[PDB]
Parts: structure tokens; C-alpha cells; sequence
């Protein structure tokens, strides 16, 4: 089991030396390492399950890396730079620069206490600017969430604060780097049925209608919301459930995309307003702009790229190029 190979002190390939593990998925872990052939250089080293799907997107993430990394050698576009791969025990361990905390866990750790509109900003830009680089080298991410954006450095402070009487950290720098190409796959490649982590699921992924490019924007607006609020804005982990609460928060399905699922299991939605879940729908959802917390500005700039993001047409669906000039990252312009 990889718990025999990832303790503090283990040494993998002869050279760097585990000091903390920094979390886990579905995939395995990520723990942080001394490499005595660097210097003494922190590293993450990726340590992955010894099971065949995650060894195989643990092979096509190093082809994905492999690309981003030649194309873009200094990290314009905020993808983590990966250092090499090697085997440990019959598992794909891949070394990367070490980066800060996944903005998952810094929001967790926080007890869900929302980012400000100042870093949601500059996290937001940088994301669409990393991501929109993906889109232009015809490859998809598919599996974008707040674990998958990361904190560059260590930029925070931290305190045992005295009101909550646990610790808060608060962010001094919000730079980003996007992580995890497992899932991202080649315009000209089999495309998964199924991607994307629920929470973050376009329409057209849930409704078997072909994706692309455009399903990343909609998990990127998903997790905008989730800054913003602390929380998501579809509390489910049923297809169907997930439907009727997009219609309650951003109207009705379009037709078009109705009539093409030839897979219309689920229908105007076959649903029941009126039962448990019905009634737990129409209270845990609204209309997305009855979630703003500020009737300012730039609350509604946020909202209405959000908006646009979380367009149900992924034709019509804001692409990153677009997003880029939206008037919500105007602060960020104005030298
Ligand atoms: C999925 N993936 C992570 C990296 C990755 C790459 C470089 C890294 O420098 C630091 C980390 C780090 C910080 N918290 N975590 C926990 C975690 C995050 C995301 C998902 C699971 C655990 C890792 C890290 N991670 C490459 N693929």
C-alpha cells in the first residue's frame, strides 16, 4: 500500500527526502520533499495510486506536462512545471516545483470564509489567462476546481484568532498556478463520457452532448461562485437534482439542447417542485444574482462574467480570450 512508502524521512530515487505530506485525491498524494540533488531544493513529488485509471492518467498528464512545459518554459501561463517522473514500488511518481496551499484548502482551513473581490480578481484573471493557454494548444482540462488551483507561495499570515478561537490564515499575495492534466485531453483524442468533478459539470457534459473547450469556462464560473460565497450553488451529487437546480438558478434549459440529448432520460425537466427534494431545490437555489452579498459595481462586474460563464449554449458561452476583456478585471488595468 503506498502508506509503506510515503512516510516522513522515506527517500524515493535515491534523492528526495519526504518532510510533510500536503494532501490526497482519488489519485494518491502529494507530499513535500528535500531533493539532496537539487541543493536541498523543496519539491511536490506526486505519489500515484498503483490502480490502472490513474496510472494511465498519470502517464497522459506527463505527456500533457511534457508539452505545456516546452511550449511555455517560463510559466507565463501559470500551468505548474513539472521537474521529472520516475517509479517508486511499482508507483508513477511525479516531481514538481513546489507551490502553497490548493485555494480548496486554504478556504476549508479558513471555515469556509469566503476570498475577497480584490484576490477573487486577480485569481480570477490569472485562471482564465492559464486555462485560455490550454484552449489555444487545442487541449481541454476537464477536471477544473478549487483543489486544482494553487497558491504559488506561501503568501498568507497566520493567527490563533481570538473570535473563532482557531487559527485563520489571511492572504497577503493571491498569484495562482493551475495543476492536475490527468484528465485534460487533445482536441483529435477519445473524449470521456463522463468528466469534471459534479460540482463543476457543464450542461452539455451532464446531457452526453458532446464537450469541449467551453465546459472548462462553466466549472471556472462554478468556482468563481465558490470564492465568492464560501460554498456552491449546487449542493447535490444527483444528475438530475443538479438539472432542476441550474434552472432555478439560471431559468429553463434550451430547447435545443432538450431535443439533442438522445439520452432524454431526464425530461421543461421531469421534475416534482413539490417533493423533498423539490422543496429543498427551491430553497437551497435562486436566481443567481440573488446570491450577491453587494449591490457595488464591481459585484455585479463579477456577476455578470459569471453570468456569462455559466451560459447554458457552449457555442454562445464566453470563451477565456473574452473573459479576459470583461470589465470585471478593469481594477487590474487601471496603472
Ligand atoms: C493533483 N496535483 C497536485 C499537484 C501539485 C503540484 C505541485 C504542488 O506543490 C504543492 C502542492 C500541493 C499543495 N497542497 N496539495 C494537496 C492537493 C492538491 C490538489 C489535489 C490533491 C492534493 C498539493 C502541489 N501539488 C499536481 N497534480
Amino acid at each position: 500500500s503506498m502508506h509503506l512508502i510515503c512516510q516522513s524521512g522515506d527517500v524515493l530515487s535515491a534523492r528526495y527526502e519526504i518532510v510533510d505530506t500536503l494532501g490526497e485525491g482519488a489519485f494518491g498524494k502529494v507530499v513535500e520533499c528535500i531533493d539532496h540533488k537539487a541543493g536541498g531544493r523543496h519539491v511536490a513529488v506526486k505519489i500515484v495510486k498503483n490502480v490502472d485509471r490513474y496510472c494511465e492518467a498519470a502517464r497522459s498528464e506527463i505527456q500533457v506536462l511534457e508539452h505545456l512545459n516546452t511550449t511555455d518554459p517560463n510559466s507565463t501561463f501559470r500551468c505548474v512545471q513539472m521537474l521529472e517522473w520516475f517509479e517508486h514500488h511499482g508507483h508513477i511518481c511525479i516531481v514538481f516545483e513546489l507551490l502553497g496551499l490548493s485555494t480548496y484548502d486554504f478556504i476549508k482551513e479558513n471555515g469556509f470564509l469566503p476570498f475577497r473581490l480584490d484576490h477573487i480578481r486577480k485569481m480570477a484573471y490569472q485562471i482564465c489567462k492559464s486555462v485560455n493557454f490550454l484552449h489555444s494548444n487545442k487541449l481541454t482540462h476537464t477536471d477544473l476546481k478549487p483543489e486544482n488551483i494553487l497558491f504559488v507561495q506561501s503568501d498568507y499570515t497566520e493567527a490563533y484568532n481570538p473570535k473563532i478561537k482557531r487559527d485563520e490564515r489571511t492572504l497577503i499575495n493571491p498569484d495562482i498556478k493551475v495543476v492536475d492534466f490527468g484528465s485534460a485531453t487533445y482536441d483529435d483524442e477519445h473524449h470521456s463520457t463522463l468528466v469534471s468533478t459534479r460540482h463543476y459539470r457543464a450542461p452539455e457534459v451532464i446531457l452526453a452532448l458532446g464537450w469541449s473547450q467551453p465546459c472548462d469556462v462553466w466549472s471556472i464560473g462554478c468556482i468563481l461562485i465558490e470564492y465568492y460565497l464560501g460554498f456552491t450553488v449546487f449542493p447535490t451529487h444527483d444528475s438530475k437534482e443538479h438539472l432542476a437546480m441550474m434552472e432555478r438558478i439560471l431559468g429553463p434549459l434550451p430547447k435545443h439542447m432538450i431535443q439533442k440529448t438522445r439520452k432524454r432520460k431526464y425530461f421543461r425537466l421531469d421534475w416534482d417542485e413539490h417533493s423533498s427534494a423539490g422543496r429543498y431545490v427551491s430553497r437551497a437555489c435562486k436566481p443567481l444574482k440573488e446570491f450577491m452579498l453587494s449591490q457595488d459595481v464591481e459585484h455585479e462586474r463579477l456577476f455578470d462574467l459569471i453570468q456569462k460563464m455559466l451560459e447554458y449554449d457552449p457555442a454562445k458561452r464566453i470563451t477565456l480570450r473574452e473573459a479576459l476583456k470583461h470589465p470585471f478585471f478593469d481594477l487590474l488595468k487601471k496603472s
